[PDB]
């Protein structure tokens, strides 16, 4: 479907957390036409949102789960459809979003009209990823237990998969030297907003 | 598509219009499952909210249309999807809603989960009917040229068309057996949420 | 409800005509999870399985229907329900199945729990698909009358739908570099199997 | 769900073992609209079918359990749906079926449309019953364990619960003034057949 | 089973978020002996622990359900066992906290050996509950959907259920003379920890 | 019961010995599923873990213990529950264990979520078991006193029982043809973790 | 545990339906010292006893499921233990029993004190095996879904794997150059006593 | 091991002596859940059931040895297992069973799932038991050579041990002031059952 009336009106709600002047990352797993996990995360309060969608091109997103993500279609067929358009749709305006590789997330943001949104490409060196990313997978890992696939690289080795959420806490790590010691750190949605239980139906 | 985040934005702003407590008509044409166009209407204030929605069954639509609404199906090509179920969902709790015939419109109240409101079903002679259907086409029949259709009875005689809004204005004249006398009588919904030319398109 | 005990009785008689070492194709409309129509052409002897499903997600079949087989939800209501899962799984062990674009269909016969049948991806140039389009379209377009809207492309541009059965046809002419010429053709399915007239339900 | 067609495939073959000549008794527990256990034996052979439902009606079902069948829902939740109609439309056609009180089964027989069936009303005095209703539960017994909760008449006296199955054997004991020596009595239905453990899914 | 070694050292670091100074609220539903609904809430910072447990008497569950929280046995299968007897374990020593009506909360606490624990009964007027209870159900009771029975009094009138969290919230607000205005409140514990979906089994 | 909250708390402390880079044996009694004796030893520094297990299978005990450990399921009745499974959760990230036949001890690993340890299977002649079974059971038989039984072999010749914690020294002696010389060797569990004197009860 | 009591007596009775002086074929899959699948078939009557039964040795169990019978550990944990030496056990005596090699059933029938049962080896040809056992496997491999895993032989060719009763039936076929002709054919052994659902303890 | 096949269809006939109408005598000595020595006596016939059991409780045994039954664990290492289980499993169905302190009965007899035995607890004063002791144990002492431990009472002063079988027949005199005169009194049990000399084994 799509979001309902209520679910719209929650989760105005809810943004209300975000904070619009507040430094903020982004990151997704999937194409800005087909992703399948966004998280936006603001250090300063420690709040997140952070939700899933199931892909559009299923041998697309198999391949992407062998080589990034390792996440597994089964846990994506229950998803709250209409999140990631609305989710986006109820940002701040003009708010100042940063990332890593600007390009994915641009063609996203521009594709669900948000144009007034200003992105920070910060660049970060691969040895700086390989220090946080061990550490934030221990200490906040448990925020996300969806990937639960090997992922490999070009020479079959084994890698440390990502997860958005994941990726933003490691990017805030590199951007600071230091790995964020925040005693409150919670999603803004609930978890019945993020997947789906019963049936609603539009007209 | 649905009703994007903005237009729910707007939508939530313009339900504000509607007064919980005011006496309040509704009427649809079509069935609970498949309604084309419907009319709530506030005597009081004079405010309405009227909208059409596409038909999922074409057959039916036209024999709908050649024995009560008499509407064309291009007329519904642009109508906004999304509008039925989120101005139900938008509907002040506990609203005691006014009709003529309570079964086809509690089923859809149902159906959009909306039990919470009770229905008035107001009984309407003929002959009452017979009264106001042309006074008030010929008062109030520009806000509504959606009916360019000829509709029969089963004598195959042209009879006069219903229109949901009117249907909304000959209720309220046969309860009252008064036309009712109103200066300012207007749509809380504007002409680009009811049609839709741009493209939006939900994730 | 689902195929009736004598239903599935008649079934196996009329599937004993699908000689299981010919050459066979199969194409669907809609997606594996949600087909609206099933045809199944033994070029050899003519034979073939043709037939119709009511789709779940409706706001998914009227896009799939703007955009390629253009069908009308009204037909679909009296699809005879069980048909998909009873006719694949009437279908003979170890059946070699020709198809266009493996992927749709290997999806549907995994859920099924038909993986007995292996499919060849037979590939097809759009030279070879606008020669026979129009020359299947005439010779046996009657075959189908189903497709009743108008299906555009990207470019706004009115296409010939797609029909399964047709695109069958379509595939066996550019396979073949010659429109089969075949006395009879017919399906094996009669038209009270396909759809459903009287009312019987199961416990 | 329902029979698939491979099930619906295997009933068609154990079928073959009912004699369609040979007298059969028939009972049911639970109501026609509603039956949570039947039973359909040949003395002749010994042969049998033996499979539950599970109820529509949960407050019935609890009430018919403290003062006839003395079931537990927990134990239906995984009877194979469709069993009901798929065994009452595979039944031999004109087949002539004994049973204790015509009224419940020839109601079932005809809204599953199986009127060519006749049946004979056999007359059973209580003191017959009372006779044979241990040494019944006692020599066939272990054949249904699923009656595990105390029953009670009106009078609060705690008694012997019904089985449809036991109640078959019981009814011949009555009718011929002799238990059957019976060698080999079994049900032509398997376990993996009136119980669901896998999962299949219709379209 | 119970809580495994990681989730006790989850468990561990989430309650680390809680003050031990902050003023603290509790409520229960169900008795010290058979709790099935747990509510800890800190105003000062919004953070509370909230969780579910399987009530053993089923009898007492369901008269319970009809008279006060109105739960579904059926929601409460897959809460994580192990919950009650490990928060109550690991609540900060000579925590102050506040209840209404010590009585069931002492016997509790007991039972789970934390005499440390000091209890604060605070009084409230059926009136000043009367007032609170529905904007409380409105700003905050998207917080728990689990109370989906209908509650009657000893005079057969349906009333508003009792939620333990929204009772803390609404124990707040009658003490303070004002329904708290908190941007951020949330549970600790998440959604996995709540309820169990995979199998972990001890020795 | 399981481990209460407090004990696992300590259990926490007391594991901070462990070196998880130092060499390391385990060897169990029981088997996999059912075992009733763990000992893990760190030879570098003399630590060890090592605790009792009551069997579920007592037939299965009782041949185990007259052909093997030879221990009485008397002095298990007091073992406390649920630190086999919370020795192995807490055992350090990455251990890699020696031991003596690699099967039994992985399939218990892979019992718990602990797939992250490796293994070292140690191969040991018997010449070299019976060389050092003797002179360990004298300096260090001390430490085990639960072998009150008589173990024959299949030819009904007494031998010397094996106990896991023995077995260890027995182990590490053999691998390193010298019997370890060890000023400081104690188990890092208390005696009111191994074994249980009063009563707790979770929820 | 083993056979109960009753169990015991129940088995008495069933096994009166073998006929002693019946020809009669044997065979198992596992080692005379650890199977895990019996099958006893009658061919005169169609009666057979076939039972499961849990491996001792588990990694000799994966090798023989990898390379004959292709079964599961996971569906054998539920298998009735004394099954194997109770119907061994109750066997008429001095049973002329059929097989194929007679060295694995006289090893079984030696070690659980049955030497009064005389064995008759059947040869039978590669040629002849390779004609009846898809024939079988279609006609009664509903008997036996338990094979559920991968044979492959040792050119890694993937092979039908092996069912003892499934067995059986080819044996009487390359024996009598004709797969029977049997409308009856049924396990003399109930559910309820192959596998094990509700828990009884032996003293 | 368990009481093998033929051991049981020994002792299905020898129960055959058991006359379920007469009035019978129960006695233990040990726990319900750990019975060393077991009596069952009908008075009408002298006949009488009597073994014993080996303790799985070795410290719990030697105390209750030394303060009431003084055996010796070495007599019962040879006694059959699975006579107590047997034994009570073929008692005759709805057998009023009599005995002297009905609580540690009453636990054994549902412990064994034998529930349909009722049982008469009959009073006994102190001075009845003093009265027949001496002479039953001069009569029929004989029976029962198993008790040569010295037995003491909390005032360390040495008294008579109890027997089950002694202490049905003490109890027998009481209720009847009239040791019984009985020609023939006998085991039903042969002493090759009772106890085991050579070796059966179960799969
Ligand atoms: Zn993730
Ligand atoms: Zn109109
Ligand atoms: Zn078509
Ligand atoms: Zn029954
Ligand atoms: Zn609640
Ligand atoms: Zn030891
Ligand atoms: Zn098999
Ligand atoms: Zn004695």
């Amino acid at each position: 479907v799509g979001l309902s009336y209520s679910q719209t009106m929650l989760l105005k709600d809810l943004m209300g957390g975000i904070d619009p002047n507040a430094p903020t990352w982004i990151d997704i797993e999937g194409r800005f036409n087909d992703p399948v996990e966004i998280a936006i995360f603001q250090p300063q309060n420690g709040q997140f949102i952070h939700f899933y969608r199931e892909p559009v091109d299923q041998k697309q997103f198999k391949q992407d789960s062998k080589y990034s993500h390792g996440m597994d279609l089964a846990d994506l067929f229950n998803a709250q459809p209409g999140l990631t358009s609305s989710v986006i749709g109820a940002l701040p305006q003009g708010m100042v979003l940063s990332c890593q590789g600007s390009d994915d997330i641009r063609k996203l943001l521009d594709s669900q009209n948000r144009k007034d949104i200003k992105l920070i490409d910060v660049e970060m060196t691969r040895e700086a990823s390989r220090e946080y990313e061990d550490k934030v997978w221990d200490k906040y890992g448990w925020l996300c237990k969806m990937h639960t696939g090997i992922v490999r690289d070009k020479k079959k080795k084994e890698i440390t998969p990502h997860c958005a959420l994941m990726d933003c806490i490691i990017f805030e790590s590199a951007s600071k030297a230091r790995l964020p010691d925040l005693k409150t750190v919670h999603n803004i949605l609930p978890h019945d907003l993020i997947f789906r239980g019963p049936n609603v139906v539009t007209l």
